[PDB]
């Protein structure tokens, strides 16, 4: 049982604003950000109100006053990944300042890979909408497309993680041909998470039908071959799990 | 995606204590309890740390010190429902004062006493031996609660899976079955588009058929089960 009402995000952002004007990144502020992160999971209404209650400004301002608060950035970027998974709200993330900050966080060594992983997930969900939808001119899409490839092979594929998935469907919709690097990030996420937490994620992956889509990714000629390697690798880890 | 680590639980009972000692139930405290409620969903470890961080004591003290901040009671009883779904931890809720306040609270719609009836149905699933008020005294009071509630009342509750109430659909306590079936029927009578997919999902229809063919089952529970199945087909 649970409950997420929209007043809750508002109160969390008010407390965050206060602890920002107190220049205090205390446990309670990382806590407010983690609470927004949890509350937004697969619930578009709360991402919408986070956007409407000056959420991006508080994000950037806590980036600015606490440049080396690793777990804060982790929580903020998990929240923003959740926000990026609602595509009709993704237009509000298509400004050169938002995309600049996202791409500049592809190299954050904060909490391992979490900040870079979440920034790259946000940008992958932003790329799934197609090449038409970035009417920003700078930064440029192929510039941080390449930067995303660099981030994805930066990460150790046996890295332990500070993240949890209740469903893989948001990643399993990134089965298309419009953006290969989104697709590659999806395959990487699956590979890492069942390589390091098999007992946890190969049941979830089989359950939601990830194997037919990974097989289809190996069976499409348009698919870039390193994604096909990583998909064959996820398939083999999950098949060894079932066996 | 999400992540709630167990340390977060600590912070809320930390913060609650402050504004329990100043007796100020501001929006942030009703949130503190709502956050504990959310962190407890299908996560036994964080209910463990709520219990081990004298959670029951602040439950009692926030019950009495803020007697009619309904949504505070809402959140607290939802939290306690989440902790009651864990079999390991139900022994710590069997003191006669804990059961006292639970059945005695058998509110913003049904929420408080719906949650009281969920906690008590989950403890009764464990059998008459594991009940060391008296058990069929609170059996009549739980039947009474289920016959109070409007079955098409609007709610402020959320279920991501029906699995906790689908394992109470069993013969050790027929009132488990009655409360679970009532829950399913209210929410699929009223929020079908969200919850009848959830019920098909985990294979509820064969179990409801089995409830219609169960000798231990009371005939109004088979009543509601058969009406649930046909609503699900509708």
């Amino acid at each position: 049982t649970f409950l997420h009402k929209m007043g809750f995000v508002v109160t969390m952002l008010k407390l965050i604003q206060k602890k920002l004007l107190d220049k205090t990144c205390d446990q309670v502020m990382e806590f407010s950000w983690s609470a927004l992160w949890n509350i937004t999971d697969e619930t578009p209404d709360n991402c919408e109100m986070f956007l409407n209650f000056n959420g991006m400004k508080l994000f950037l301002d806590c980036l600015k006053e606490f440049p080396e608060k690793q777990e804060l950035h982790r929580n903020m970027l998990g929240l923003l990944g959740n926000v990026a998974e609602v595509k009709e709200l993704r237009p509000q993330l298509m400004t050169s300042q938002f995309i600049s900050v996202f791409s500049n966080l592809l190299e954050s060594k904060a909490d391992g890979i979490e900040v870079s992983y979440n920034a790259c997930g946000v940008l992958s969900h932003i790329m799934f909408d197609g090449p038409e939808a970035w009417g920003v001119c700078e930064p440029q899409r192929e510039e941080v497309e390449e930067r995303m490839w660099a981030a994805i092979q930066s990460w150790d594929i046996n890295s332990r993680r500070n993240i949890n998935y209740r469903s893989f469907e948001p990643i399993l919709r990134l089965p298309q041909g419009i953006s290969p690097v989104s697709q590659h990030w999806a395959t990487w996420a699956l590979y890492n998470l069942v390589s390091v937490y098999p007992d946890k994620y190969c049941p979830l992956l089989i359950k939601e039908g990830g194997m037919p889509l990974l097989r289809d990714i190996i069976k499409m000629a348009t698919a870039r071959q390193e994604t096909k390697e990583m998909a064959r690798k996820v398939i083999e880890h999950c098949s060894n799990f079932k066996e």
